[PDB]
């Protein structure tokens, strides 16, 4: 408790003396209280023009038009520890996995030169803007660096100081960017050797993008099986117990002198204790602590995230196979089958799943997972939607089955091969186009995020009608030769300025290992669309009035964003459709 916890919170209590108070009426529980101090202030989702002007039968479309205007009693719940069989399987299973990652990688520190490539080209490290400004300044300053590295040398005696969360089914925690950096040169090897590639972690699918995961899920689904399952876990990060805390600080048993004790500091200090500011309207700052939960670098979370969850679900598949009879206690000779079960199988289970983070596709040997439930449920990682024992409903084919916010169509190009293409509700993806996060965009910049999107829609959903319409659109209306941005940078091979049918064989044929026959496309009209049905299903306005009116005068909507940017250099990129072409 207050030992490891009360450094840091001493040092706040002194920069904030004129204001400190225990307030008898504060709100939580389950949050360990401290005190609060006076502040007063806060970014709100800002439309983005260029998309909107170019997608007008959409301005009367309310699951589009809702999405751009606008539980905290939830991360104030407490989980229960597991039973000692769950505490068994899990620590055993924890053991084979860091294991089996590590078979062919070598932990390793990230460093200073590679910290500062991040900042110098926008990876969403999640900092706070203050002795300084924006990232990039603080990196350039040697002061920084010697507040770093004060830090640094307290976690190599095992005490903390500056490192403290900043709360703000969403719970985003921004840490100051000095701890960040020692977050990321701990443990940041997880994401940037890739610790959880699909080659590396047969479960994982880190830096697959878009375009891979359905071809992903159908050869799962070419597994001899039941059902494929996908259960929606109820607010993962919240369900993060102290035993999940400490199998994940069992990567340490990996590493070595400097590193072993820097990443035995972040474990200890920051993630199996935590400090925490939040506002409160009544308006103050309340100082927090927990021993559990997950508040991490956004990164390190998804890769602990996957590694948790791959657990749990060999576990789960473990209970289905009847590799153990009850969670209350395990035999000794149940964990030499359990043991011996990991090794003589557990790498072509791992093969069976799918794991993104909190996102699973699980498709077990047969149809008894449906129903196993103690050891998941024990665990803490209760289902969303549906009752604490009603058994899991699962998917009979693997084009149904949602991963990662989508489903996943097999399309048979004019030429017989094979297209497995990702896709959503158009009206999500039209919706999350029409939106921009923040404030200062010029035209050139709103322009230069809509053509992002539209690349995006061109790579990605080429096949919806609506959207390669609104991609050509979007594209002819903004200058040739500007660049696509975004702010908050998978796999993002649509950022570039490079031929859009170049980059499609690229991806979709060249480096396809899907696709045999390596034959390039010469033009979009040989690249199919869904059938007019399954568009129209997938969220499609072909057939309306209002969507012809608008591809019929298509041009007149180009021209008049063409008029507000000015007179630069433009491409029509209509006449890539058939119906445009004469
Ligand atoms: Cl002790 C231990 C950890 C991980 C994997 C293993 N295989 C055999 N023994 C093992
Ligand atoms: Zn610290
Ligand atoms: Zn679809």
């Amino acid at each position: 408790n207050l030992d490891i916890i009360g450094k840091r919170i001493e040092k706040i209590k002194q920069e904030h003396e004129t204001s400190w108070h225990y307030d008898q009426d504060h709100p939580y529980k389950t949050w360990a209280y401290h005190g609060s101090y006076e502040t007063k202030q806060t970014a709100s989702s800002m439309v983005n023009g260029v998309v909107r002007l170019l997608t007008k039968p959409w301005d009367i479309i309310p699951m589009v038009t809702q999405m751009a205007m606008t539980f905290k009693e939830k991360v104030d719940t407490r989980t229960q520890e597991p039973k000692e069989g769950t505490k068994k399987l899990m620590k055993i299973t924890a053991e084979w996995l860091w294991k089996e990652l590590g078979k062919k990688k070598t932990p390793r520190m990230c460093t200073r030169e590679e910290f500062t490539r991040k900042v110098r080209s926008n990876a969403a490290l999640g900092a706070i803007f203050n002795k300084w400004k924006s990232a990039r300044e603080a990196v350039e300053d040697s002061g920084f660096w010697e507040l770093v590295d004060k830090e640094r040398n307290l976690h190599l005696e095992g005490k903390c100081e500056t490192c403290v969360y900043n709360m703000m089914s969403r719970a985003i925690w921004y840490m100051w960017l000095g701890a960040r950096f020692l977050e990321f040169e701990a443990l940041g090897f997880l994401n940037e050797d890739h610790w959880f590639s699909r080659e590396n972690s047969l479960s994982g699918v880190e830096g697959e993008g878009l375009h891979k995961l359905g071809y992903i899920l159908r050869d799962v689904s070419k597994k001899e099986g039941g059902a494929m399952y996908a259960d929606d876990t109820a607010g993962w990060d919240t369900r993060i117990t102290l035993e999940d805390l400490k199998n994940e600080e069992m990567v340490t048993n990996h590493m070595e002198g400097e590193h072993k004790k820097l990443a035995e500091a972040i474990f200890k200090l920051t993630y199996q204790n935590k400090v925490v500011r939040v506002q409160r309207p009544t308006t103050v700052m309340d100082i927090i602590s927990r021993r559990d939960q997950r508040g991490s670098g956004q990164v390190v979370t998804y890769g602990l995230n996957t590694f948790t969850n791959m657990e749990a679900q060999l576990i789960r598949q473990m209970e289905g196979e009847g590799v153990f009879k009850s969670i209350q206690h395990l035999t000794v000779t149940e964990e030499i089958a359990v043991k011996n079960w990991l090794v003589r199988v557990g790498r072509e289970r791992l093969s069976r799943m799918a794991i993104s983070g909190d996102d699973c596709v699980v498709k077990p040997l047969d149809d008894r997972f449906a129903s196993a439930l103690t050891a998941l449920n024990d665990m803490g990682k209760v289902r969303k939607d549906i009752q604490q024992w009603e058994p899991s409903r699962g998917w009979n084919d693997w084009t149904q089955v949602p991963f990662c916010s989508h489903h996943f169509h097999e399309l048979i190009m004019k030429d017989g091969r094979v297209l497995v293409v990702p896709c959503r509700n158009q009206d999500e993806l039209i919706g999350r186009a029409r939106i921009s996060q923040g404030a200062g965009w010029s035209l050139r910049e709103t322009a230069c995020l809509g053509k992002s999107y539209a690349q995006m829609w061109s790579l990605m959903y080429f096949h919806r009608r609506d959207l390669r319409l609104a991609a050509n659109a979007i594209c002819s209306a903004v200058p040739s030769h500007w660049v696509p941005t975004s702010r908050t940078t998978a796999t993002h091979e649509w950022m570039t300025t490079e031929d859009m049918l170049t980059v499609w064989n690229r991806v979709w044929i060249q480096e396809n290992p899907w696709m045999e026959d390596k034959t390039p496309v010469e033009s979009w009209e040989e690249i199919p669309y869904l059938g007019k049905r399954e568009d129209q299903w997938c969220g499609s306005l072909i057939g309306l009035t209002s969507r012809a009116t608008w591809a019929k005068n298509i041009q007149t909507a180009i021209n008049q964003v063409r008029s507000l940017i000015g007179n630069e250099e433009y491409t029509d990129y209509m006449p890539s459709m058939k119906r445009f072409r004469r």
